[PDB]
């Protein structure tokens, strides 16, 4: 019918949990290697990491701010995190693959699993953060999560450049 969603309590975790699961299942999956068959050219999986990259950089600066304010807008943040993530994980294969050289794919996929270290990091912390808003280290952690992210962005940007453009 019209099929609502009852979204009462939690799923199981009402903080960031589970999806930070994935994260590390996104690390995994890029260890293993490309997917291959590209629809187009290693420029035109750069152009798309670089963007959802630049996604995640706004997500990530965007919690080390809240984080100061609005502790209850991390775990949606950390959400997006993730989300947007769990796409680069998933382009970062092609993009591997695209490449015309393995030290530019495993220079790619080793990017994304610094960000997956990173992101990783920071949505579990904005969960325990969530768990206690007053706690300042885990607060502390999570700016430290966060740049740690941030940082990393502007290793996996750099990374595509050095491909088939």
């Amino acid at each position: 019918g019209i099929d609502p969603f009852t979204n009462e309590a939690a799923s199981a975790a009402g903080v960031v949990g589970g999806m930070v699961d994935s994260i590390t299942q996104a690390i995994n999956q890029l260890d293993e290697g490309p997917m291959g068959d590209p629809e187009g050219s290693f420029v035109d999986y750069q152009t798309t990491m670089v963007r959802t990259a630049k996604a995640i950089a706004v997500t990530v600066q965007e919690m080390v701010t809240k984080s100061n304010t609005s502790p209850e807008e991390l775990g949606p943040l950390a959400n997006q995190l993730t989300s947007d993530y769990g796409r680069l994980a998933s382009q970062a294969k092609p993009a591997a693959v695209a490449a015309e050289n393995e030290e530019i794919g495993a220079h790619i996929k080793h990017r994304v699993q610094e960000l997956g270290h990173g992101c990783s990091a920071l949505v579990t912390k904005a969960g325990a953060l969530q768990c206690s808003p007053s706690d300042v280290y885990t607060k502390k952690e999570l700016i430290e999560c966060a740049r740690r992210v941030s940082e990393k962005v502007s290793h996996v940007l750099a990374a595509l450049q050095a491909g088939n453009r």
